[PDB]
Formats: structure tokens, sequence, C-alpha cells
């Protein structure tokens, strides 16, 4: 049981463990695309004596954080221990090695999508974005007098085949990802992958259709089994006009009873309708998990609320350093100190505050975040909040 | 089809329309309790030529708003039109008369619980609180190292019969309702009603049990049909210690698979657990709806965030007045003006912002709230936000 | 947290913990009946400082074992720890005290019905009987030419009201319980209880009917919710003729689609039919759990198979003694020895072998029962097997 | 309506009737494999005037019976009557002809898997093995201290692609089938067939994985529709160590909630766990059905329990002969007699006793097996019991 970077000979063994560990695994051909995002020394494998019993890797990602700042991000993925080698400390060993390589490479943050919500807290990952499924019974849906696009001067939205308008989707996404916290750069190979899932599979998924606006798109397909449910896989809108126009078109799918979308808690769709209740929340889950690798670099890189006035405190991260934290005019300075800590938290708690999806007051109430000053809690709360609501880009 | 205050002779006709309109209607005996909250001239009925075809009333309530301020509130309830007299403008007529009487009586706000989410917007009611059902699979639930009450020095929580500890529940609730936005005074007759539902009904609800702490209680019963689900009807905790202690006791119901509770979006329960995902959101809905009767009185009565610096604007409510609004040091001054409006909104939108449950930015994105200054939107956003999360007291 | 025998003042606190711990708890009035089976010093309670947080008791029972031998049996029941006092070692403390009192009182065996199958193994209880639910689709059920009661000379079975034929049910049960391993004496107060559940409850269970033969009875009721399913609560047959006759009558319930019964794996009902498959096994579970208190007394008290020839071995029970075991002519002699052990097992494994429901070979295969002689395993297997199949009398 | 052996020209008509009669029919290409097991004169067809309206065949099989003895067995299969020609006595005619050919060919036993449990009794087939579905909720599954493979010195089990380890599966199966009653020789063409079902089908079954030990294997796949259920198609273990090791690996499938397997009633899996109840029996059914063609040859060929002492009786099979039966030292001598019968049974009842899956006492209780001596019943019972539990090899 030794720990090594894989060679080309190890990947067939890794694909086997992948097939056996992940039900949603397309196969080696689609793995070519994702492999291009794995740097040299981005992967570890554990061999027994020999076959692959353990694997983990990170991908080179670009993550938008509040203030429209883009951070280099290590995206953890393809993490698996063989069912034959459980409870043997292989995960702890692989996650220790990758975090070493991620930190030494100068990534300020690591990110992952959690297969289960009970594993990643103790490796320093906190849930940072929230997935919100809205189902609309579109048979009752009437738009509000106040909603943009009331006047029937002409619809600016077109129904199109995804593959014939790739260029336009790319351009809209690129604009979207740069202006939204949780935004991720989508490289060319993941657009190739996305538009190949857009075509109908024999006894699988149905054909995907696109609704295209100059400043937004929706990709949607009818559900395999429920033929009265349309699933919106992706809706990217850069302006409120684009968002309303795309929803007017989706509510116009008169052959459907229901439109479902995985969105964020602050999606304005419910407020576009005369009856806010018609857009039911049918499912909620943690989206993206963050591990702050370098506390000073991460806190200094993001923008803060201009509304809160200048303030200073001392932040202790458990086994992560103690820092003089000074926030004002939407910037932070974060410097070493041995002065008494005013705020204590585990590293995962910091990951949860970093994109503004969770309130310091909420984590404080659970005692995940300790302070003896409630004034400082309110100030932390307001400073870390995000003007632009945090969204989730795409699963990796 | 004339509109009148009911006499004692009208109430049997009102109870008939009640039984036929509301499935969850206990009966006339329990109606005695609620009737004591209806002032003289709090009720209107419509007779045909004669039987009751239309009714509506308000109750005298006390509603905690941000800044721990208690407002006199007209609680609309018992609103019904006979199925024989639909689409005849009876609701519009009854709601016009009650709003006249509510305004003339000097209530700054009216409130209701909506039977359907598509009716009350056009009478000026906006959804102001959010109900959040959490279901815990308590078989996997482990408390976090950071959670209060780790040390087994002795449990401060007792399992008790509700009826034998009324005095203690009352005292805890009274403390809770005074310090939480959305808090309502619960008078003696509604405690009588609550503790009578606490006993087992023959081929109905099972016996309710209480978990009692010095600074919190939970009332819970096993579900009629699902014998592995415990439903928490009510959990009132004044301190974070009480909240954790009560949840440690509920997770200790080893005969149950699942604990469900209707709570608020900011419930810290998920952060008390090693796996935040174990507390799934199974249901979300609008709780309390507010109609601001008097815009200047309501905006001046509540406290604002001390974090946002002093700022001035002109607010126009559609058919509700135009006001010079000046916010600073957590207070607002709101005075008549004919100066150009910087913010426009329908009255219902104001009701939705009033308790801090919805963000101005979110309503702005749906065009429910118009401005041409995004700086003013952020300032509005931060000022109207509530330090203490908004909760829902009890249905009426 | 002290451990004491309850006084009359403690029982209201015990009934509260009962209501909160057991969903199927009738109430204090029916508890009078069961209380008469609890000896003086049969109960322990744990008080905190004061309320009941822990309880356990045993009842005086009489258990038929192979060879038609009746043993005095301590029936453990009413075991509960308050959800407020979990993971505090209250169960381990109460079970240690009761086992002390049971052993000192001279009970050779203790018995219980397990609320969950993961608790009782480490207190020395092994599952000893198996519950088998058969559902018959009685619309296809035709009796075999070979089945007794083919000739229509006249039915010896009567449809009757349970309460009017108590005397006859008692006499048949008394005959049944004396000749079947797992048989329990049913005292008068449990017949009072049984026949009170036989009457219809308002918005609860439907009326119970009886099928009465000179040498058998069935009690059955239609299911609350499924009106085409008849549930046989109890079928006691002393002769094969009685068993067939009762099943001919149940298959004649022409208003039902399905007859379900909780029976034992060796129920001959499937072999009475032309299509054995029509009697589906819809559910299987551990019935009665045994803890052998005194290994020598228990092994000497039961009869063994006359078919296996005389043989000698040394049995070690983990922390339970080592014994020279000599079996021949259906009797065992069991005497102290320090000679080398040929068979090792935990005490619970012995409880599982004691009524002949599990095979030594099966437990050996799981390594619950160690030996280095496979000849001795076959001999153990054959000797402990029961001529009369083991059944389950009634839940306690 | 004449009865004939098919020619090559008849097989397309037989495949048509197959497709229309059997939902699980792969097609003619996979039928090539099974056809190689059909001897010359192993098949009958009924033509009308012309198309195939009736068919039946037997395959040359090798069946392990108690005492590790292998019998030549006629495996009945591909039995179908056209829906156009029901209730015309075609089955009775085809089954009479095949049984003639089977008996004349010198097969001591015939075997089949029953499509329905109500047909085959009257042609002399009795159910001889029992299929037992266990579902494990593997999230709660903890292995017992006593279970082999506790020490984490290194896992002896490998996760592998089935097709790359055919040789090893074959060798383990061959060892297994020779030492277990109900074991069947699996020829090369059925290994070809098995490993072709092991690969993923487009919009069909998912990829099959193998867990490989030196002395056991498991083949498993995730369910089509339920992505949290793993179905074990096949688990062959020659030693108890192999059986435990394979189950430790399956419980380590951390992406699954449930593991299901079709096994036998005596599977020790439940005893490997701290909570025996976690391995629920979710389904039970007759496996293999036996028709004893030659009573003297079949009774003389199998081994008997060495534990029962020598005894003699006279067995009458209804329309099957009367025999002096003498059993001692695990052998039987079975010779013609006209002496008074002590045991009577139909031929199917003998098929049910032959592999030791049913007890003579159980069949006696249903009056399927008549005697006036209960001593002789116990002796029959013990003699026919199988030391090694009876399992089911594979469906044909
Ligand atoms: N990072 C990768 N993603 C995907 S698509 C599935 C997805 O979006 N989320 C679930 C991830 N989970 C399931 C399947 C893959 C493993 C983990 N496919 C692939 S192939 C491959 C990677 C990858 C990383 C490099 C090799
Ligand atoms: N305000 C009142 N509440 C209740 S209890 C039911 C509840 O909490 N919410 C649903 C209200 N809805 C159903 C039943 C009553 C009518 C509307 N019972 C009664 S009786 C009665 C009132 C009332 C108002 C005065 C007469
Ligand atoms: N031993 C007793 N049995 C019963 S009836 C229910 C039953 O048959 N099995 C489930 C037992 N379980 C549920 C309800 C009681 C507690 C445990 N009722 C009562 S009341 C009472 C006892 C008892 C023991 C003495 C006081
Ligand atoms: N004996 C044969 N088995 C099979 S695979 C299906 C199975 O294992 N059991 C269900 C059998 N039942 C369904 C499908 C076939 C007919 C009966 N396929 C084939 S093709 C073929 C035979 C056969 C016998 C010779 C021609
Ligand atoms: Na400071
Ligand atoms: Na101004
Ligand atoms: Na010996
Ligand atoms: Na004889």
């Amino acid at each position: 049981v030794t720990l090594c970077s894989p060679t080309e000979d190890d990947w067939p063994g890794m694909f086997l463990l992948a097939a056996a560990s992940f039900t949603d695994f397309i196969g080696p051909e689609s793995a070519t695309a994702w492999r291009t995002l794995v740097p040299t020394d981005g992967a570890v494998v554990v061999r027994d004596g020999s076959e692959v019993v353990g694997m983990a890797l990170y991908m080179d990602l670009r993550l938008t954080v509040p203030g429209e700042v883009v951070l280099p991000t290590a995206g953890l993925s393809f993490v698996a221990v063989a069912p034959t080698h459980r409870r043997r400390g292989l995960l702890r060993a692989m996650c220790a090695e990758l975090h070493r390589r991620i930190a030494d490479s100068g990534y300020p943050v690591a990110a992952l999508h959690a297969s289960e919500g009970g594993i990643y807290g103790r490796f320093g990952y906190g849930p940072a974005t929230t997935l919100h499924e809205l189902t609309v019974d579109r048979r009752f849906a009437r738009f509000h007098a106040d909603a943009p696009g009331g006047g029937l001067g002409g619809s600016s939205v077109r129904l199109v085949r995804p593959t014939e308008h790739r260029g336009e989707f790319e351009a809209i996404y690129e604009r979207w990802r740069q202006q939204v916290p949780g935004g991720l750069l989508r490289p060319q190979v993941l657009w190739d992958e996305l538009l190949a899932e857009a075509k109908a599979a024999p006894g699988g998924d149905r054909e995907s259709f696109a609704l295209l606006h100059p400043d937004g798109y929706a990709l949607y397909r009818v559900d395999r089994t429920d033929l009265k449910l349309a699933r919106v896989s992706e809706l990217r809108a850069v302006t409120a006009d684009a968002h309303c126009a795309l929803w007017r078109a989706l509510i116009g799918l008169d052959s459907m009873e229901r439109i479902s979308i995985i969105t964020h808690p602050q999606d304005p769709l419910p407020h576009l309708l005369t009856d806010t209740r018609l857009a039911r929340t049918t499912w909620r889950q943690d989206g993206l998990w963050l591990r702050i690798m370098n506390v000073p670099a991460a806190l200094e890189a993001r923008g803060y609320a201009h509304e809160v006035g200048e303030f200073s405190t001392v932040l202790e991260v458990s086994d992560g350093g103690r820092f003089a934290l000074k926030i004002g005019d939407g910037r932070a300075r974060c410097t070493p100190t041995d002065a008494a800590a005013e705020i204590e938290m585990d590293r995962d708690v910091l990951g949860s505050l970093y994109l503004g999806a969770h309130r310091a007051s909420t984590l404080a109430a659970a005692n995940r975040l300790r302070t003896k000053d409630s004034q400082l809690l309110r100030r932390l709360d307001a400073a870390f909040a995000s003007d632009v609501p945090v969204q989730t880009a795409f699963e990796f």
C-alpha cells in the first residue's frame, strides 16, 4: 500500500475503479476531455503490492468570488477507495498528499462537489453554495403586470438546436461566469462534452432544446419517464430582461404540466408570477464545497460590502494561523499576529462564509464560529455578504 | 347582497359556511376561544335577501418587528365566499370594508396566512416570512465536536406531559416572541386551545410529548400513519444552548427514523451535525403575509441595521403615498414629499421587505421594485435586513 | 442517577416513559393485567436527582422446550431509556441488575421480544424462534386430493364471536402450549386482554371473528385500510385435521382476495394446496430471544433426538463456564470440567441453538460456534434439532 | 395434431413460439449455446396440419445430490403451448413422450424450474430447493467480533472485470458444484453466455463487476432503475473464509444503500453481522423441481445421515412401485417387495425429500406422506436430511 502519481499504464485500472465507484460514469472516451484539466502531478493512486485500490486528483479551475475576482482553484474529483480496502486510511493519505501539492503549487483555494455531506468537513471543506430545485406547475403560471416583456411587440427569444449555436452559448456563459460568485471558466472540451449530451440517446435521455436570447440561454429536455415534466439543465442570464424572456418562453411549453430547474435560493422566478407559490422548492442541497488553502491570500483576494464601515479584529483558524483582519472600503488586509483572538473557527467554516452563502450569525448560533462580541458578528455578517447572489456553475 | 357587521344570530350561518369552506375547522366550541380576539366591528358578513354567503374578520394581534418593537396588527381570518356566490365581487367588497375599519382604527399593519398564494397580492399583502420543513434521518445524526452540550455532566432537558408545565411553556414563549421578528403574543385562550390538541384523539392524532429546558421547549407527536416519523409541532428556544439541548433529546428518540419540523431558513440545526445534509429541506412555503396600512408609521416604528451609514431617498408606494425616507443610526424618518421618486413599488412589495425575509435586490431583479441607482438598492438591502432571523409564530 | 425497585408512586412516571418510548402502548388500564405477572423485585427504575429516566422489568413466564418440558422463564419487557439520557450506560446498569436478580431467583433462562435486532446479542440473548408471514391469494387456492377433510360429510368448524367461546379457546391453547417448543402459559388476565382487542374500536381495528374446531381455533379480522385482506392474528391447532379444517374455512372467505398469518417456517399450509407457491412468504423476522442463565440446568432440562447415538464433548461458553457434555437416549448430563474445550461459543449462540430453530452447522459457518471436529458438529446439529417444530406463543 | 421430433426446419417456428411464450427470451443466437445441451431425440414439437403449436425438450445435466454423488439429470425446458391451442391436452401428450424417452435413456431423475407452481405436481415433479432473497441495508451493517477476516493484515479479495478472470471463476464454480447438493455442471457455452450478460447493454442492464478471492467470487451489478441497490447475481464460496471476505467487500460498496442476493435458507450472512435483522428475507420461492424417474436407482445413489442407526421399511410410491427400503451407514438398499407398505407418497413428494430441503414430518402433517409409525417418520426425517445445505446452481 504505497502512494504514487499514476503513469499511462495506471489509467485503465483507475477507469475500472471509476466504473465500480461512480454510477453516473460515462466512460474512458469522455474522460479524455476532463483529463486535459488535470495538471502533471495532479493525480495520486494507491496500488496493492498490481491493481489500483485508491485514487484522487484535482483539476485546474478558475472560480469567480465576490468583487468579480477570479481565483486559481484546485477542483478535487475522481476520489475513490476500492470496496476491498475501506477503513484502511487510504483517503486520509491521498487527501494529505494532494493538499500538500495544491498548497505548494500556490492555489489559494480547493473546491469539490460532495458525494456525501459527512466526509469532507474534517479535510477542511465547508459547503459554500446552495442548490435549489424549483418546479413550476406552468398551467396556472401568469406573469405579473410588473414583469419585463409584457408588451407583445415581438419575442426576442428563439427555439434552436444547441449544436448550431455553440458560439453564442459560450459567449453568454463567459459573460455570466465573470460577473457571478461561484462562476467557473468552462474550457472548450467541456462545451464539446455538454453539446454531445444534448443529442438523444437510444433508450436514454431525449433530445435537448435551447431557448436563445442575446443576453441569456436555457437548455431543457423532456424527462425520460415523466413526459409532462421539462427539466431545465442550464439557464444562464446576464440581464433581468433575458431571465424574464427565457421564463416566458418556458411557461409557453403548453405540452408540459411542470418545468423543473436546479437554481440558487435568490432566483427571482417566483417574483415574476402573480402567485409566488406556483414555483415550489422541491429539493435543497449543498452545491460547491471550498477549502481555503491560504487564509491571508483568500481573505485579501475577495471584495467586501462597501456598506459596513472600517473595522479590525483578530481571526484564529484552528491549525490554520492567527491573523489581524482589517476590512474597509470593500478591501481586506490580513497579516500575522500573536495578539488575542476575537474570532475562532475551524477551516471548513471559513470555506462556508467565503462566497457569502451562509451568515456568520447562523454558524455562530451552532457554535461553529466563536466570538464574545455580537457587534463584531454583525460586522463580519455584513462584510462577507455578496451583493450578487452566489450561484453554482457546473458539477465536476 | 348587502354588507353588515354580524349579530349573534348570524354566527350559526357563519360556522356553516366555515365547515363548508375550511377542511381543518375544529368547530364552534374552539371558535369561542378565537372569537375573544375579534373586536366589536371586527367582522363583516354578506346575506342574500336569509343565509350567510360571505364573511371576513380581523383579530387584535401584537407582532414583533426588527428592533424588538411590538406593533398592533389586524390579523385577517375566517374569510369565505359561498360556492353558490363566486365571481360576484363579494371578497373585494368585504376586504375593502375591513381595510377601511382597520386603517380608521389606527392599525399600522394587517397580517394573514394565505390559503392560496395567488389571491392576496392585489389587496396589498406581500409574503413576509418563509416556512422551511427540515426532516432529519436521526439514525445517522451525530453532533459536531463544536456543538454545545457535548460533556455528559447531566441533561438539563426533561420529558414531560404538556398540560402539567403550561406555566413554563407560556413564560418561554413570552420571552421568545418579544425578541424575534414575526413573534406574536399568544393570549390565554390559545394556550387553552393548544394544550387540548396536545391530548390523544380517538382514531385521530396521538398523544403530544414535551421536551422542557429552562430556556426552551419542543412539543412533538408521532405521525398518525407513519409510526417511524416524529413531528415537532413547536420548538421555542431563547438561547443557543437550549436549541442544541432540545435537538440532542429529539435525536435520542431511538424508536423513530425521522424527525420533521416546520422552522425558518436560518435554523442552525444543520450546523449542529457532522453531516449538514442529514437535515433535508422537504418543503418551503410563504408563512405570514403583511399589508402595510400606514407607510410612514410602519417604516418609522421598526429598527434598521446600524452597519449601513446614514442615507436619504424618496419612496413612492403605488396608490400609497410618496415619502422622503431618511435612515441612519438604525432609525427612519418618513415624511410627505412631492419631490421626484427614486424608488417605486406596489404596497405588497413593501410588506415583503418589512420583516427582512426578502432582499430588495431580489424584488428589483423581478422589477417588483424600480430604481435607477444600484447604490441605493444595496443600501435599502442592508438597512431592511434583520440581525435576528425572521420566524413564524403560529397560524391564524 | 441511582438504580432502585419502583414504589407505587414511580408507576405514573414509568407509564409516561412508556407512552413516549413505545408507539403500540395501550395505556395504564391494560398495564394492570401485565403488572400481575411482574414479581416483587421484578422491576428497576433510574430516577434523575425526580422523574423516571430508565426502567426494565421481567415477568414470571412458563416456556415449553423440546421434550415437552416447561421451564420457569424471566420474560424481560418494558425496557426504556429516556431520550434525554441516551449513551449514559443506563441500559447496561439496569440489565446487569435484573440478570443478577433473575439468576439469584433460580430462573434457568430469560426471554424477550427484540424492538431492534442489534441490542440484545451483547447481553447474551440469541434469536431462538423465527416469525414467517404467509399471504395466500385465496382466489386461486385449491386443496390437494391428499389434504384431510375432502369429503363433504359436514364441516366440523363453526364461525363464532370470540367472547362467547373463551372457555374453548383457553382449553385448546393450554393443550397446544404444553406440546410445542416456544409454547407459553397464557394466564387469565392476558385472555381478558386478548378478548377485549377482539371487539371493534371506533376508527381503529374492525370486529374479530373466530373459526372454532374441537381441536383448533383461528382468530381473524379484516385489515383497517385493505378491505380485501383478512389478518389471522392467531391459529392454534393440536391435530393436523384441525389445521386443514381451519384453513378450508379461511380459504372460504369469498369476500377476501388475501389471507395473511404470522406463523413458523414449518407451517404445512403450503403443502395443503395444489400450488405451494400461492402461500408466499411476505416477511421473516426473529421471534423470541433466549438468554441461558444457568448452562448446566438448561442443557439438562430439555430432551434431545433419540436418533443420534450417545456422545461426549466439552462445551466452553465464553465467560459462562466449561462443561463435560454427555448426550444419549434423548437426555444430557452437564458437569464442571477444566479439560480442554472441543466447542466454544458466546452465551447468545447457545440461546439460538436451545429450541432447535438454528443449526450448529449454520452458526459454525459464521464462526459464532468454534470446533475442530466436523463429526461433533453433525452430532450437535442432530441432537439439538426438535422433532416438533418451534413456534412463537405471543409477544410480551 | 401429431407429435414428432423437430427437424432443423422446425426451429424457426419453435423460436417464434418461444418469443411469444417467454418474456425473458434473449433470441436464436443465445439459443445456439443451450441447443448443444439438447441430445438427439431430446425435443418434441406439435404441428397443426404447418406451424409449431407445442414444444418441449430436455437437456443433459449433471446434478450433485447428498454424499457428493453426481447423477445424470434430464433438465426439462422450452415447454410451450400456443395460446391458440390451450385446453387440448398438448402438454400432457408432450410430457408423456419426453418422460418415456428420459426413462428409456436411463436418467434416474428429471429436473425443471417452474414458470408457475400449480402445473408440475401432477407430472410427478416436487419442489426440491428453496430460493431466499436477502436484502442488506449495508449502511448499518457491522461485522461481528467472531467473523473471520477481522484483522486488517490485507484484503485477499480483488475487484475485477468478469471477462479477464473466466478461468478462475470456472475453477471455483467446478469445486463448488461438486461439493454442494443442487450443484450443476456449467459447460463452456453457458460460461460464454454468462460473461456476455456481464457487459453493459444500451438502455438495458449496467456493467457487472466481480469480487475475486482464491476460494470464492461474487458477480454484481447496480440495478437499472434503483441506483442505490446492488444485485449480487452469483456468489460461489468453497470456504467460510471466502464467504466472509466476499461479504466484507460487498458491505464496502459505500455508494449503495442496499445489497440483494438470491441465496438459500441456510446462508450464514445474517450470523456474520452484529444485527442478524439487517439481512431481511424479501422473497422466497421454490427453486429446482425433481421428478424421480427410477425410485430404486435414485434412493440407492444418494448418501444418508450417519447419525441415524440402521432401519428398514416398505415405501410405496403411488403408481411408482413398492420397495423394501433399508438405510444404514449412510447407504440405502431399495428392492422390489409385495409386503405391506409402511410409507405411502405420490412421486412428487419423493422429489421434494430427495435433496433434504423439506422434512418428511412437514409433508406428513399435510398428509402428502402417510405412515402409522411416528418413530419411522423421525428416522426418515433424519436419514434424508443433508449435512451440506441444498443450494440452487442456475436457472435453465
Ligand atoms: N471530474 C469529472 N467529471 C465527470 S462528469 C460527472 C460530474 O460532473 N459530477 C460527478 C462526478 N463524479 C461522477 C463521474 C466522474 C467522477 C466523479 N467525468 C469525469 S471523467 C474524469 C474526471 C471527470 C476527472 C478526470 C477523469
Ligand atoms: N383564526 C382562527 N383559527 C382557527 S384554527 C386553524 C388555523 O390556525 N389556521 C387555518 C385557518 N383557517 C382554518 C380554520 C379556521 C378558519 C381559517 N380557528 C378559528 S375559529 C374562528 C377563528 C379561527 C377566527 C374567529 C372564529
Ligand atoms: N409486556 C407488556 N406487553 C404489553 S402489549 C405489547 C406487546 O405485546 N409487545 C410489545 C411490547 N412493547 C410494547 C408495549 C408494551 C411495552 C413493550 N403491554 C404491557 S403493559 C406492561 C407490560 C406490557 C409489562 C408490565 C407493564
Ligand atoms: N433452457 C434455456 N434457457 C435459456 S435462458 C432463461 C433461463 O435461464 N430460465 C428461464 C427459461 N425460460 C425462459 C427463456 C428460455 C425458455 C424458458 N435460454 C434458452 S434458449 C434454448 C433453451 C434455453 C433450451 C434449448 C433452446
Ligand atoms: Na482588534
Ligand atoms: Na434624496
Ligand atoms: Na470428550
Ligand atoms: Na419392515
